[PDB]
């Protein structure tokens, strides 16, 4: 019933997700010199490094929020990519179950901590 501790556990799941060859391309915003109509196609670009520094600024709420900007990550992936067999998309569909399969406890854990508090 730890309120705080979805931060540590999101850290955690962060570097696992930055050890993971599969990360390589959303560690950091994408290249737009190398893919100058990304902004035409992506409202919103996020990566990896950008969840980490709002993470670490202390500038996210709850793991909700971070979560939203995970999933922002790879629905960005599925929205430039210009097939289903890519790649960088198919990097991103692993690495979208491996982030699913970890963050579902911490989640999980956070809102029924809450509910807790709020009895
Ligand atoms: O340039 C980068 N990222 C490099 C940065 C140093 C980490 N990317 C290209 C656009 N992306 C896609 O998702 C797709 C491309 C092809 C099909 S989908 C991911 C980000």
């Amino acid at each position: 019933y730890d309120i705080q501790a979805w931060k540590k556990q999101c850290e955690e799941l962060l570097n696992l997700i930055f050890q993971c060859e599969d990360s390589e391309p959303f560690r950091q915003p994408v290249d737009l010199l190398e893919y100058p109509d990304y902004r035409d196609i992506i409202d919103t670009p996020m990566d990896f490094a950008t969840v980490r520094e709002t993470l670490e600024a202390g500038n996210y709420e709850s793991p909700m929020e971070l979560c939203k900007d995970v999933r922002l990550i790879f629905s960005n992936s599925k929205a430039y990519t210009p097939s289903k067999r890519s790649r960088i998309y198919s990097m991103s569909l692993r690495l979208s179950a491996f982030f699913e399969e970890h963050i579902s406890s911490v989640l999980s854990d956070y809102k029924s901590a809450l509910r807790f508090h709020k009895r």
